[PDB]
This record gives C-alpha cells, structure tokens and sequence, in this order.
C-alpha cells in the first residue's frame, strides 16, 4: 500500500510507496531539508509517519551565529549578547528539531570562546546559560529530540558543553565557595576544594537554601559524595553536580525491558578522581512516572566515544531500598545516574 | 617628650609639647598660614611631623585670582588666559598644597563662567584645562594632595568641576561626535548622541587612534558602555569618560585592609540615566602597583555630599578575571569605578 500526497505544515508530501523516504526542502522560515517516511503498520496498511525537521535551521538562528561569527573576528561581550539573543530566540517557540540542535553548536562556540578569551560570565550570564539549557532539555520538545537525535547525539552533546561551562565557571570560584543555579528542569550546584584539604563531604541539593525550585524542595533526590572519593588519579578540584528533572526522557536508553523512568544526576570532578574500590557515593533519584517495576540503577558515561550507544552500567551501581516515589543507589566512580525500570 | 625648635622651608618650628599644633604665617612668597604637629611614635619618643602648607596661597596665584575677577565685571577671552597662566604658572613647581586647592576653585570659575556666558572653550582651551588637570593630578603631588586634603575635599571639588567641563564641551558637539583629549596623566573622551537614537555602543579607549599616550596603548583599561544603558529617568547625551593613571592615589580610601590600587575610570553621562537592573557595563582596570591581592571592584559618587567619607560601593559591580596585571568589572550604574585591593 501507499501513503497519500498530503499537504502538512506548509508543505506538500508526493505519494509514496510504503518504507521510502520523501524529502523536501524545509519551510521558507528556514534553509536545509526535510523528510517524512512512509510507513507500513503489521496489518499491511501503509501510513505516513510523522514530518522530520531535524536538518532544518530557522534563518533567525543562521543569523545569530553569523554574528556570533562577527564578534570572534570585546568576544566575551559578543558571547554574552549571542546567549541574551538565543534565550529570547528560544523563548518564543518558533524553532524546529535542526534549531535544538544548531543551539547546542552554539552553546560551545559560546562556551569555548569564554574558555579560550579567559572571560569568566558574569553572574547573570550563567544563569542565562542554564535557562537556555533548561528550556531546551523541557518535555515540552521531548518529541523534536527523538527527531533530532536520528542525526546527531544532540543531548551527549548538550551534556558536554554543559560539562565545560560548569568547569569554566567553578575554576572562577573562590577556594571552598559554592554557587547554586536553579532552572525549571535543573539544578546546578557548582563548588571548588584545594586538592590536598577537601574540605567536607560533598551533598547536594541543599533544600533549606531558600530560591530552592519546587520541584526539588517537595522532592528526594540527593547526593552524598564522601570526601574520600576526592582523590588525585589543578591544584584545586572542582566539583558539579547536576539534576535535571527531566533530561531521563531523550538520553540513550537502556535495554528494551528496561528504560530511563527516573531524574537524572551528573557528578563531574575535574581533575579526574581516583574513587575508592568501595562504592562510597549515595544516589537518591525520584522517579518521573507513577507505575515503574523492577529497579536498576545505572550510570552511562557521556564523555565516550560510544556514548550515543546508551551503554548504561549496573555494576557501578547497587540498587538499594525503593520507597516514596524514589529509589537510593550506592555507586563507586562518578558519572551521570539515573534508574533504569520497567514503565507501566 | 618635646620637638625641638626646627628651621625649614625658611620658618622656625618652636620647641612645642607632643600633640600640640604649631602654627606660624606663611612663608613670604605666599600668605595664610602653615602648621606642623609635634607627635609621639610608639616608643615614647616625639618627633616633629611634616609641615602644612595646606592653608598658604602663593601670592602669584592670588594675584591670578584678581585678574579673573577683573574679567568678570570679553569675559569668555578671560577665561581662556586664566588657563594660559595657570598653566604656566603650575609649570613652574612654585606651589605649595594650597596652591593646588586654589587652583580647584579657579578652574571652577573659570568653567562656571563659560557656562554662565556660553562661551564654548576653543580646542586649545579644552587640551589647555586637562593639562592644567593632569599636573595637578601627577603623582608627584602625591604628598602635597595628602596635606591639602586635611582641610577640603580638594580630589572632589576637582572631579566636579572636571564634570562640568566636559559636558560644557560636549554640549557643543555635533550629533554623534566625538573628541580625544590625551595628557600624561588622563585620557578623556567626550561624545554626543542623540536621546532617541543613540548610535552604537561606546568603548573606550580607542587605542588604535593615534595620538593616544603610550601608558594607554600597552595598556589593558577599557570601557564597554552598551547603548541599552542609555535610557532616560535634554535632547541628547553628552557622554564623558575619563582614565586617570594616577588619580587613586589621593582619593578618598576603602576600608583599611584594602586600598585603591588601579587606574580610575570615570563615565559621566547627562542627562541621567536609568540603568538596567543587570549589571551591562564592562570596565577593565590596570593596577598602579605590582603585588595586589584580593581584588574587589568598586564605585564611588563624587556628586554627593559624603563623598569625601569614601563610601565606595562593593555591590554595583562583580569582580572577575584577574590577570595581565589588570582586573575585569561588570558593573550596572555609572559611576566612578576602581579595583580596591590588599596592597603589597
Ligand atoms: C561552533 O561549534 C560547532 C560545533 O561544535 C563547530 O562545528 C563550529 O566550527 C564552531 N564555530 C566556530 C565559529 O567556532
Ligand atoms: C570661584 O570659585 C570659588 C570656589 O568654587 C567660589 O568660592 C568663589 O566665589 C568663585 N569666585 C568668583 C569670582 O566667582
Ligand atoms: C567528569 As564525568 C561526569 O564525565 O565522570
Ligand atoms: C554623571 As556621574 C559620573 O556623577 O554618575
């Protein structure tokens, strides 16, 4: 059977015989290409599947790294309006699949001119940086992720600027400070330890910190990082932590029984950690979907190579009691954590 | 203990009790009076302390004095020869500390009657005044400021009237013009933009420019002032700003652990100005002296009637990078602006 010229989204689909994909060049908002498949259900009938704008690229965002391009050719100023400019790009909703993507690209070109240029971002500039992350990571494009990352590992990718823009920021701090930056789906905490005097275990978030989201307050998830884990494998380490409320929802996912049907934490330490053989790190991780069986908790590393293939792993990890809509994990090397489990 | 009877600076300093004041006239070059004060050191021991000629007024600048009030009662041209002597006069090193405060009230009435008789100073008169400014600011007044100062806020009065002669000029520009003034001492850019269309954003300063002094130009001090932060609280705005190299040496001082270790950046813009509530205002600084530590960015309003107290403002701006023998300010209303710092 044959999927049916249809007219969607301000452009027409030819007829096409089913399991073949029809391209066409994207909406005049944008440049690029975009593609729709034609789909056979088990019954035999041919359906068309839904429209991918993962290779479209709204003129708006082509124009903002244009001038992105002027400022490195006074670039930490640039940067800092080039995150101004996509947060209020972002904002209005006007953006497709290839626009999330084409962000994270500018997200480093931002963050490594701020390394490069030595330029610490003010204050205002990491929060907006997170806000930008925030709403890029939202459920609200849960779907635009699934078809951008059949091109590109957009969210290894994400997770990876956000890793040198955290590390960027931390080794501004001031030996034993901290800073905490609160996003509707992140929250970030940001600390700095001399090598040879940590000072005190590590936990995160601290809830009694009034600015604390909702969302985390009413909430379980935790980290307690012994500081017997900080040990040498410069002179100061800087300790991240992350919680993205819903990141779980467009990373690799798991073997098919199983999937991502919690929050999610990243734990990067710079430099690299030696941990102890003991699993010394406690992981409390809510869950974001009533109705969850059979735990696992894992950790997948997004620095790898491999990283799009969603290795999780389960032998860093001990999974221990499941209680009040969360799950403890006991976890011996630092990574991103998330419990893996069979959703309703 | 007692000082003994001393004779410098051709005056004899009576044997006088530890504590007391002495007090004698003048030397004859000038009138007024001199004082010099009999201390105690820790060990018991008195000692004379230096002399103050704070309160002596060279007769030269008095009868420079009385010729400008022949011009007021063709007073613009005056003016313009008031300056001229001035000049000359500050060349010859034959001033005392009073002098240097005589000569603040000069330059404020010869800028008040510009004003009051809108005489716009030709160009040699404006290069003419910010000579007269940076002898007068030269470090090698460094100790006579700190004796003139015990009586009147002479760095104060001097800003002000500094204040009222650049936008005396820049009311006489031409939409979107600018001009340069380079001394020894200061740098200064004036410039005029319409309220309703401000052009581009100001930087400062231009080194390519030449012309621009050398301890400029292997320089790392600049202004980025974004045209968002010209926004109004007639017809335009006359901005002014001013890089002392050696200014932060007699201006009124931080807390005591820090001190006023960079060059001084003043940015003066009438009308005023409502700023944005986020700090959009860039301002590098290089230090006056190898060794600082513990840098904290500052602002400091010479317009109000406590500003000899030295209320610097800690909170307008956020310190970032240090290096290259400079500091990075990110600060969000217009002011005076500093990086007070732990001295060696
Ligand atoms: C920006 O980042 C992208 C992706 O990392 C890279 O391909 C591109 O060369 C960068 N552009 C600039 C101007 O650095
Ligand atoms: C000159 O200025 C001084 C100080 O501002 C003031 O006291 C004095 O009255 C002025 N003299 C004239 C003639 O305007
Ligand atoms: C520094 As990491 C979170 O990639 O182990
Ligand atoms: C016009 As101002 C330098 O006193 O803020």
């Amino acid at each position: 059977e044959m999927c049916r010229d249809e007219y969607v989204m301000l452009m027409t689909w030819k007829k096409a015989a089913a399991g073949e994909i029809i391209y066409n060049k994207c909406p005049p908002n944008a440049s690029g290409s975009a593609s729709r498949r034609c789909l056979l259900s088990a019954q035999g009938v041919a359906y068309w599947g839904l429209p991918s704008f993962a290779r479209c690229i709204s003129h708006e965002y082509r124009y903002l790294y244009l001038s992105l391009r002027e400022h490195l050719a006074l670039a930490g100023e640039g940067m800092s309006q080039v995150v101004r400019s996509l947060q209020e790009l972002l904002a209005r909703r006007t953006y497709y699949s290839g626009d999330l993507l084409f962000s994270v690209d500018i997200l480093r070109n931002v963050t490594d001119t701020f390394k490069r240029a030595t330029y610490v971002p003010s204050a205002d500039d990491v929060q907006r940086f997170f806000q930008v992350v925030s709403f890029m990571v939202d459920a609200e494009n849960k779907e635009k992720w699934d078809d951008a990352q059949q091109v590109s590992p957009g969210s290894v990718h994400l997770l990876r600027v956000v890793e040198d823009f955290i590390h960027l920021v931390g080794d501004a701090l001031k030996a034993f400070q901290s800073s905490l930056i609160v996003t509707d789906n992140l929250v970030i905490s940001i600390q700095r330890e001399p090598v040879s005097a940590v000072s005190s275990d590590i936990t995160f978030p601290m809830r009694g910190r009034r600015g604390m989201k909702d969302w985390v307050r009413h909430s379980e998830d935790r980290l307690f990082l012994p500081k017997e884990v900080l040990s040498l494998s410069s002179s100061y380490f800087v300790i991240g932590a992350v919680l993205y409320r819903t990141l779980g929802l467009i990373l690799p996912p798991p073997r098919p029984p199983l999937a991502v049907t919690s929050r999610v934490m990243t734990v990067t330490v710079r430099p690299p950690t030696q941990p102890p053989a003991e699993p010394l790190i406690t992981v409390e991780l809510s869950y974001i979907i009533n109705g969850t069986t059979d735990p696992h908790c894992a950790s997948w590393d997004y620095s790898r190579a491999d990283a799009s293939s969603g290795d999780w792993d389960t032998e860093n990890c001990q999974t221990l009691e499941t209680q009040a809509a969360h799950t403890r994990c006991q976890c011996q090397h630092l990574s991103t954590f998330a419990v893996l489990a069979q959703p309703p």
